[PDB]
């Protein structure tokens, strides 16, 4: 399937390029998309590209400034963290999970 196959070539171009980074889209209906990316210039293009808030976005640009990890998630909401957490599993290779959106907690009675 398609996550199947993504999963492989994150690592493929990581074995060619190890200087260069991988974004990974969560998609709501459990399709996935794969993003090659240099730096945080390149990442401004995903933005626009797959949807991402932009409070999410510098959780992105901070990443690669950090540099720790071999691929990175989006994940938007825990409904999508869902996937991201159980493909780290499978996946073998380090995965660092990206939260932020606009939605505030409260409690009421």
């Amino acid at each position: 399937g398609e996550d199947d196959e993504i999963l492989q070539r994150a690592k493929d171009i990581l074995k060619e390029d190890p200087n260069r980074k991988i974004l990974i889209i969560l998609n709501p209906d459990g399709k996935i998309e794969l993003y090659e990316v240099t730096s945080e210039e390149d990442i401004k293009r995903i933005a626009k590209k797959a949807g991402i808030s932009e409070e999410l976005l510098r959780r992105i640009l901070q990443s690669f400034r950090d540099g720790q990890y071999d691929l990175f998630f989006i994940a938007k909401t825990e409904d999508d963290e869902r996937r991201a957490r159980e493909l780290k599993e499978r996946m073998g290779k380090p995965v660092e999970i990206l939260r932020g959106s606009l939605e505030h907690h409260h409690h009421h009675h």
